[PDB]
């Protein structure tokens, strides 16, 4: 049992897989994205956390982290956009989950990855670590 001396947070969002929620017909077919994480910062409550998300999941998460930012007094702070919303179709092909896959994992890296964020935003712990976020 050896603790790091230094503060740290390894983050991906990888593993995606397709379902169809009723199992039986394509309605409300949908992709989610599992994040893992490892940290030994103060405001986590564990070292490892792996959850599962939906791209509209990381679309809430975003306003949520933005209106808590400008809760928190930090006015000139910002969060990149996210990857990009897509067309149905294509939207459950092989390429475009790769594609947006690859883009949350760049995405959620940079936003964990801030220093101001992984000390006083209460949601980012959330995120990634509930089981579901909403």
């Amino acid at each position: 049992i050896y603790a790091e001396p230094e503060n740290f947070l390894e983050i991906e969002v990888h593993n995606p897989k397709t379902h169809i929620p009723n199992g039986m017909d394509s309605k409300g077919m949908f992709t989610d994205y599992e994040i893992i994480c490892r940290t030994n910062l103060p405001s986590f409550h564990k070292r490892v956390s792996k959850v599962r998300r939906r791209y509209s999941d990381f679309e809430f998460f975003r306003k949520c982290l933005i209106k808590e930012i400008s809760m928190l007094n930090h006015p000139k702070v910002m969060v990149p956009h996210l990857p990009g919303k897509i067309l149905l179709s294509n939207r459950f092909s092989n390429e475009v989950i790769e594609e947006r896959r690859q883009g949350l994992n760049t995405w959620m890296q940079s936003v964990a990855g801030h220093p101001l964020l992984q000390s006083g935003s209460k949601v980012l712990v959330r995120f990634i670590e509930a089981e579901k976020f909403v």
